[PDB]
């Protein structure tokens, strides 16, 4: 196979690189790199810069020589062209051509750690002890488990595999058997031996990419702080193959935590990878909920705080962590995220960790393309931070819109990038600036005829294609090609399964198999001339090829989606404030333009005037509300929801292409570009169920609403699915039972009608009173109690939770219960005025129950009324007031005339 | 405190079972150690070798005393 | 820089001024206050606008400089 690397780093005047040799074995080499820099030249040279000026190369003998040359030509006020970074230059020059790789060869390690502690174990200080370490090695495909037997928290027994494999009722933990087939378990009596064994295990099998769920937040820091605090820095630095473990301190978002960097292994936090490369939103991003979402496999419920688990049934503890690491692997097996990171790294010819930063990725790819085109990139200009106006958010009228067709165009910012061709050399000057409303209404004349136009007052070329548009075109063509390859792989795989269940009894031999291309019929016959084992190998190969196609396709997708955020950042090598402002305000101008055109055309077609049809909207989405066409055609014509959906789909199909084309060709000739790529679709629809009196879709606030979608992007649903955001259905401040109740109420108001919501209100209101008092008690933190107490009675400015704690202490005076301690958590149950305890609330310690003697007296005297309203009534009020709806009725309007 | 507890970057010898501070304040907590000195943040420093920082503190103290005399 | 790239500790005083003082004096230093030239300066500039430390626009009319020796 081709020579492909694992990880490159810089050590002094040398480039060190861990790679895979020609025979599939891991090796390490050290090369004294000779950087080749560039500078401006008056003489004729074949190397021409971005603008077109001739430039001359220059070789250098040392790393420091090149750096000092850059500094010295910087301080004399002269510009030096090329790349300041050198690892990218080395990797680009060494390989040059596109590289191939085998995912099996690269060692992908997974880690997870469990630390028993009195208080939350703090990764930065790492004061507690490690007793659970599960390291998953890929090529060895092994779950190495390190357990600490004799800790300072009391010695415990030894883990048993067969016991854990059993069902939980006999005392097991239900770990799947194939997992225990690979669990290499080792106990340790003392911490030093276990940590040293982990160190030497890292040494023997050095990971190439070292991941885990929330790893740089809790795992990496804790392990390294503990090895520093136990063994010393001289062993802490043994993690890296080059002996360099430098600690970065910032995490400037709140300045809370610290990240780590082991020079030689590419740390890649799986939590960040999921957060950035999933396009999904969840109420909580903790491993358990997302694992349930992804693999539909939670773990057996447990009891008590985690801190005491090690001392109660440590067995389960260790088994718990063993399913912890697998869950992550499961997610990988569903998403192929590490295959994606390998694909991007080897497509951009760049180090692995750069995947975290879109700017580095884009710089690498654009430099590689330009170097392939014999050009030179400019020096990274230094600019100050000048924030530009944000997103043009439409104004939503809090009104219920029954028939609302929503749509947003594809790659808004990337498409605009070809509308204005904004590369640094493409600027051509400025023109006379009109008010923005003039361009919105089109009253301004043509800014320029032979030169392109942008609403930011600036002007760009038309015949000279920019380098950034060239990269956009290349990546977009690659994405289209790989989507075609996906279709090819899909029907090839279905042909293979057709061959499989047709039947094939013959010889066994693997033929000349191809990838990412369509399979011929004669090839299908040849595969039918092979055994069912060979057929299984063939479907495995087809599935692997399809997964690689997915990695490539979503690679292109995220590159395109990240270019916009790359261009607007200061440190990007081709930042232009004019370009960023043009991009943003052109997006605003385009969405306003299409909103106005929608209003005009819908008024003309309906025959009315001055009517507004556009609802709320973002910088790319315009949820126009169109119900006039439905009533205009005649609601009686439709007998089923499917017929109405199909009719409005045909209306959208006949309305989008011609209207959008005419509403964008004039803007295209205004802007004077080569061609208008800018276009929307009919992605989303919504409609209240036929024959019902539900509102269908309302609008509570900006980006806070609900709809009953029938068809997302031609994915029809037999029953309508509710799409909800903004409200507390997804907000975890309220309990989960009320979350279910709110989502059900939302469904009822959208679809069923008024009386349904009234009945559900009354039903839940009856059902809430007898619900268990544990879940309907508010979680609060009990602190600084002694300050707010007055001889065991409430004092000045006594907090509500502290008030409840004081009432509890008064009530449990003489009950023989443990007192509430400062810093503890308490569930609070408010009380009505006049209780024998003489106060409006009570609070009891976390994880415990109310005392039996006073439990009945409390329960008979609790005030659930104001809690119910705060946890359930609040939302309905907003939607019903914003949907022309009532949430409880006490007037007739019927009994009289 | 630095001179008495014998605290220095080189006299660290491990940690012990930390108890909550209010348990130490009332004196009901168990004896943290017998072999080396201890500090109620939950750390343990050797009793015998006087640290460099305590040594310099003692030097400066003695200079202070002789100069004031 | 070379040893830091390797990652091994480079012990010793990183600032060489302290190394010079430690090496070339060694014994307790004896000094006299009549040889240290300590200076006290004060300024007064006549100008309509409030004085701006960076602009340095006006001339200087009153300067006073006190020397100890």
């Amino acid at each position: 196979m081709k020579e492909f690397y694992i990880s490159i780093e810089t050590v002094g005047n040398n480039i060190v690189e861990r790679y895979i040799d020609e025979n599939g074995k891991e090796r390490t080499r050290e090369v004294e790199y000779l950087p080749t820099m560039f500078r401006h030249c008056k003489e004729e040279s074949k190397y021409k810069d971005i603008y077109g000026k001739n430039c001359a190369p220059q070789k250098f003998p040392s790393m420091k020589d090149a750096r000092d040359w850059m500094k010295r030509m910087e301080d004399i006020g002269l510009e030096a062209l090329g790349m300041n970074d050198f690892k990218l230059a080395y990797i680009s020059d060494t390989y040059g051509s596109e590289i191939v790789y085998d995912r099996k060869f690269v060692r992908v390690a997974n880690c997870d750690i469990e630390v028993t502690g009195d208080k939350f174990p703090d990764p930065m200080k790492a004061e507690y002890e490690i007793d659970a370490i599960t390291h998953y090695d890929s090529i060895d495909d092994r779950f190495y488990v390190f357990d600490l037997l004799n800790s300072m928290y009391g010695s415990v027994s030894k883990w048993d595999a067969k016991l854990a494999a059993k069902l939980d009722c006999e005392g097991g933990d239900e770990v799947p058997q194939e997992i225990l087939d690979r669990v290499i378990y080792m106990p340790f009596d003392n911490e030093r031996d276990m940590l040293m064994e982990y160190i030497n295990l890292w040494e023997q099998k050095r990971p190439a990419i070292f991941t885990g769920w929330n790893i740089e937040g809790f795992a990496v820091p804790y392990i390294m702080n503990r090895v520093k605090m136990i063994l010393g820095e001289r062993s802490m630095k043994r993690f890296s193959p080059i002996g360099r473990v430098k600690s970065k301190l910032i995490q400037n978002m709140y300045g809370s935590k610290e990240i780590y960097s082991i020079d030689g292994v590419s740390i890649l936090d799986y939590l960040d990878l999921y957060k950035k490369f999933a396009f999904t939103n969840l109420p909580s991003f903790s491993l358990e909920s997302v694992a349930q979402h992804e693999t539909k496999k939670g773990k057996l419920p447990y009891d008590g705080p985690i801190n005491k688990l090690r001392e109660t049934n440590h067995q389960r503890y260790i088994s718990y962590n063993i399913i912890d690491v697998e869950s992550v692997q499961a997610i990988d097996k569903i998403r192929g995220f590490i295959d994606l990171v390998l694909s991007m790294s080897y497509y951009a010819k760049m180090p692995f960790s750069g995947v975290m930063s879109p700017i580095k990725t884009w710089d690498a790819i654009i430099f590689n393309s330009l170097k392939g085109e014999h050009k030179v990139i400019p020096q990274q200009g230094s600019h100050v931070k000048q924030s530009f106006p944000g997103a043009f958010v439409f104004e939503p009228k809090p009104i219920a819109r029954r028939y609302i067709m929503s749509f947003d165009l594809t790659s808004l910012y990337p498409s605009i990038i070809r509308q204005v061709n904004i590369s640094p050399e493409t600027i051509r000057g400025q023109f006379k600036v009109h008010p923005i409303h003039e361009y919105i209404a089109g009253t301004a004349p043509k800014p320029s005829d032979e030169y392109s136009c942008s609403p930011n007052g600036w002007m760009y070329d038309k015949h000279q294609e920019g380098i950034i548009p060239k990269e956009i075109a290349k990546v977009f063509f690659q994405r289209k090609d790989w989507k075609k390859k996906m279709f090819a792989e899909e029907m090839n795989a279905e042909a293979i399964k057709k061959i499989i269940m047709k039947g094939a009894g013959s010889c066994s031999t693997k033929p000349e198999v191809e990838r990412y291309v369509k399979f011929s019929d004669d090839f299908l016959n040849e595969l039918s001339n092979y055994t069912e084992s060979v057929l299984n190998s063939l479907i495995e190969e087809c599935e692997k090829a399809a997964t690689l196609a997915n990695t490539n396709q979503l690679n292109r997708k995220i590159l395109i989606n990240s270019l916009y955020g790359a261009l607007g950042n200061i440190h990007f090598r081709y930042y232009d404030l004019r370009n960023a402002t043009a991009i943003t305000i052109f997006g605003q101008v385009g969405i306003q333009w299409i909103a106005r055109k929608i209003n005009e055309y819908l008024n003309k077609v309906c025959g009315t005037n001055d009517e507004d049809f556009i609802a709320a909207g973002d910088t790319d989405s315009v949820y126009v509300c169109v119900d006039k066409v439905i009533e205009k055609v005649g609601l009686d014509r439709f007998k089923e929801q499917n017929d109405l959906v199909e009719f409005m789909n045909q209306f959208g199909k006949k309305k989008m292409e011609p209207m959008i084309d005419v509403a964008y060709r004039e803007l295209c000739d205004y802007m004077n570009n080569r061609e208008h790529l800018m276009h929307m679709d009919r992605e989303a629809i919504s409609c209240p169920p036929l024959g019902s009196k539900g509102v269908g879709g309302f609008w509570k606030a900006k980006k806070r609403y609900a709809l009953n979608v029938y068809d997302m992007e031609d994915k029809r649903f037999a029953e309508p699915h509710l799409k909800i955001m903004g409200m507390e259905t997804q907000q975890s401040s309220t309990p989960k039972a009320v979350q279910e109740a709110l989502e059900e109420s939302i469904r009822r108001i959208l679809q069923e009608g008024e009386e349904s919501v009234q009945e559900y209100y009354k039903n839940f209101e009856k059902e809430y009173r007898q619900l268990d008092y544990k879940v309907i008690a508010e979680v609060k933190t009990a602190n600084d109690i002694a300050k707010y107490d007055d001889k065991g009675w409430p004092g000045f400015k006594c907090p509500f939770h502290i008030r409840g704690v004081l009432t509890y202490r008064r009530a449990v005076s003489g009950l023989g219960v443990a007192p509430i301690l400062d810093g503890n958590k308490v569930m609070v149950l408010p009380l009505r005025e006049g209780n024998p305890f003489g106060d409006k609330c009570i609070a009891w310690p976390s994880g415990t129950e109310l005392p039996k003697e006073i439990r009945s007296d409390v329960l008979s005297w609790i005030d659930h009324s104001t809690l119910f309203q705060k946890s359930f009534v609040k939302p309905l009020a907003g939607m019903c007031e914003s949907a022309g709806m009532d949430y409880e009725e006490k007037a007739s309007l019927d009994f009289l005339f």
